[PDB]
């Protein structure tokens, strides 16, 4: 039940929109006006302020000139479960608190509703609103060097190919299983409702410190989606007696092939992602399950 | 349980080897010598009799010369892939197929290689039980190309990313729109194939039905369904989708399907008969036990 | 599918779900219309004795005209058609099931404009689904049953694992260990069998399902076998305690070491009339009731 | 990485046997003689030393008199003995070492071969342990229970079940079906696994909620933070009694006014690992339930 900690009053706001959506153009204008109305410096993505849709409207040009890594104090995200992934990408270090709004479809990371947004934003800036310290994974891909921070899942699966994958999974140098099938969806508790859920994984509340291992259509019918303690060091590498190679993805981002020499190491990060909740960590998660994924209906 | 009907005594044998396996050389040589001992014409794949392993061994050159709608009986070597190749090579009325498992045992390879001469003589002379395995007549129409599929036809997100939105029409009615990795519409014989890894139930090959199984569906309440055999399926991309989908036929040629393309699936009239070592039922459960660890 | 009455229908057997006030008034409207035509109406003798139906003197006018079955009309959801099969161990006549409120897998017909729908079934030809049933025979150290949805062998007033052997043509296939088994017809694939992880089978597939209840082994999945097979389930000799058998949520009887149960597809199917077609009715039922898509 | 802290050298040992097995009769004699050989008091259940098998054998009568606050627990049997060990210790339970004579379970890491050398290491040296979580359960009609594997609320001698589940005062779900199998991470490999639950390592501090054959096709097992307050009670509608079981112990009947509350206990069960907590758990998966062939 961590409430909040500002230390110094907020002054920098990084507003990130899902883009490529006309429906989000108009609500973006209203929020920026109110945020700019208060004595708060507003950061917006560099590419966002130069789209033809935002450039054509000369009415909004009044505040466009007042826009502007390590000085962001608070993040506002527009969009459902596709924007918070991008927010974590720009912050490999300590990411500030993130408040996500759902305009239409409601996701697992977007509790706040857009109606009466002025009152909700003022409460976060002035008052205290409860947060969930969501866990993240740091993955290192060693080539025979390149870290990543992953919020939902890292997937090691067969890319363009036909043969079943044969990749070995190590847990603290104590090789546990060799998964044969499409792949594995090693994931955080936040990703338990993500693509990992489609593979038969159980749904973990984001306050449970753990790392999940879930196959994608395993060949063995007794292979279950285990979950391991948070502080363990994983290591996934191709088995030496295995034809064809495998591809790795990071929250639906850059895909790079791993061969008989490359190894990926997974460990829980020390820089969590705080997401603000509208009511409380427990009720919002269960409300999200029913409204989005139909947990009980 | 239909046994056998030769009409005329067998004279042509088509032997397919799994290939790319040195362990299959000597048993193949022994079987070919035994078959050539009898007055039976032996057909072997043309590109099989040109490998460096089969060319270097000059001892086998004594019988190498005697090789060669004209096949009466099929002998298969390999596990669960050789019968796929045989079905691919025979788009019409495929003759009876007998499969031998040399090491690993599959769902389509009941016969053991020990005392192979006696088993082959019994199959040729006597009557042995068969399973008339069903196949699918998939037709892909472009904005023209039929295939016969024994295990499964898969429509999934191929060399690309992002979710999939493809519509499934059954007898002209949109039954469902599957979102996820894809769908594994398959025969009962494929119920133990990759369709099984996606959560499908295990259907005995004497059940006349067609299965529909998703690959990691987005909705938690979307269970595999099985539909009557004599149904006409039709899978095509949803109009409100951007990324195209890729279709595979038993792990064979993959072709991307765009908005204007549709695939139609219907039970074939040319089944694949596979001879059983003991009976059509017990062999399936034995294969489930050892091959797949059913319990 | 090409329904022929041979002789025009004259006997109608109406079964109500009972213990439901909401079904009292709709029952009155249908019986008046059915009695309006020159058609003998059969109703269960215990139906016309409830205080609710006796108190209303207005309906007493046609109560006397109630009373070899040619056609069956059912009211209720997924619980009435099971009772309809119970009274007919032989050739059950076609059954038309109405849903008032909740919609089930056995009840396609909507109660609105029931007069037009009933007249079409009586006069015109409608489409039917020949639902498969199981001839279950229990032999002690003989009681024969007909089961439409499922026969379940599981622990009852006790709490321990189960070790029961499943024989298939004398070639015992597995010893299921866990809660039990839900051997069932395709019509029961949208029932308690489905709650155990069974795939949903269209009722035109002629096969028999075997679905465990919480099996102890992780790699043990529901199987479906050809319809014409003879199943035989009996307790394993090296197993303590006993198991209990249920027939569509009906009488339970304990089976001990010497008792065996034999299951075989019946030769007397249950014809259920569909509103549009055998296929699209089933898929609509999946979405509206079991949420197969959402 | 805490391993063990005896503080005071062990002097009291409670040896509990799975019983009802002739194969376990002989190994029981060997261990008790060796444990009594060292200057260490041995406790045995009072009903154990009265069976015809133990009374008839006059050879073992030499030390039968010397049997008699427990400092260390030795268990014989597979996955059925530590449940009995938890029952006798509702407070702080001492370290528990379990031997698998034949069948290999999840709470029984130690093998009986070269037992004497293994016993000396535990008494003298330090061995790694798993602080397994337990659930304190209150049934209010205030009879508490401590549960190691699972508490099950399911239909019993009857024929669906409509029972409500509350989490910190909020109705999270209403489960319809056979019932709910709320369990600890140690119970994830127990009958909770047969219900479709994922397999949780016993070092993950969480509480699992899993249905038993739920009516809805989409009702996935959920796992919640350890320090949360569960409260399960019958729905006001669908008046039919449900039954509650605690690791297969006394099955009670819950009516409309009965409530069951589940929270993580503050008295864990320390089970001694054989080589290390991580590798031992994966070894048990391969042999017991054949996880990935």
């Amino acid at each position: 039940s961590v409430r909040l900690t500002w230390n110094k009053s907020p002054k920098s706001v990084l507003v990130i929109k899902k883009m490529r959506d006309a429906s989000l153009l108009q609500p973006f204008k209203e929020l920026c006006t109110h945020l700019m109305e208060e004595n708060m410096i507003v950061y917006v993505e560099k590419k966002v302020l130069e789209d033809p849709a935002i450039a054509s409207d000369e009415s909004f040009g009044a505040v466009k000139k007042k826009f502007t890594s390590n000085q962001i104090d608070f993040i506002i995200c527009l969009g459902g479960d596709g924007t918070l992934l991008y927010a974590s990408s720009l912050f490999q270090g300590s990411v500030p608190p993130v408040m996500a709004f759902h305009l239409g479809s409601l996701g697992f990371l977007t509790p706040f509703s857009f109606e009466n947004f002025q009152s909700q934003v003022t409460q976060v800036i002035e008052g205290n609103a409860a947060v969930v310290l969501r866990s993240r994974l740091k993955v290192r891909v060693v080539k025979e060097a390149m870290q990543y921070q992953v919020l939902n899942e890292v997937v090691i699966d067969r890319g363009p190919s036909s043969y079943l994958s044969n990749v070995d999974v190590y847990l603290d140098g104590h090789l546990i299983t060799t998964v044969q099938g499409d792949g594995v969806i090693v994931s955080t508790p936040t990703g338990s409702t993500a693509y990992a859920a489609a593979a038969g994984a159980s749904m973990i509340h984001p306050n449970v410190p753990a790392i999940m291992i879930t196959p994608i259509c395993p060949h063995s019918l007794s292979f279950r989606p285990i979950v391991v303690p948070a502080g363990v060091e994983l290591k996934i590498m191709l088995s030496p007696e295995a034809r064809n190679t495998a591809w790795v993805s990071f929250d639906g981002r850059k895909r790079q092939e791993i061969r008989h020499g490359d190894s990926i190491s997974i460990t829980t990060s020390t820089y969590p992602l705080p997401s603000i909740c509208v009511r409380d960590p427990v009720s919002d998660w269960f409300e999200s399950l029913a409204q989005c994924l139909h947990w009980n209906v």
